[PDB]
């Protein structure tokens, strides 16, 4: 059971899974350090403003990191994150 300071049970269930990735190791303390950053946590459009990331990173890699973050934190905007990932990989009018 992780911290339930800002997350829920369904959100924190995937946090433990995402912590197994070597790239996304600093995840449990990430929300504690960015405690004010909760726009993606509640309401608004977390798709357009996705904080944090996984060395220089390609835009595709940054989109992958944002997708992995939102898949665990905000499961509903996964469709919009996937749409933006496709647009950045292929094109805006794909």
């Amino acid at each position: 059971t992780p911290r339930i300071q800002g997350l829920t049970v369904e959100q924190a269930e995937a946090v433990v899974r995402l912590s197994c990735l070597p790239a996304f190791k600093d995840l449990i303390a990430k929300v504690q350090a960015d405690e004010q950053f909760g726009i993606w946590l509640d309401s608004s459009s977390p798709e357009q403003t996705v904080p944090y990331l996984w060395t220089p990173a390609t835009p595709i890699g940054q989109a992958i990191h944002r997708l992995l973050l939102i898949q665990a934190f905000r499961p509903d905007r996964l469709l919009a994150m996937a749409h933006m990932f496709v647009s950045t990989n292929l094109g805006e009018s794909f």
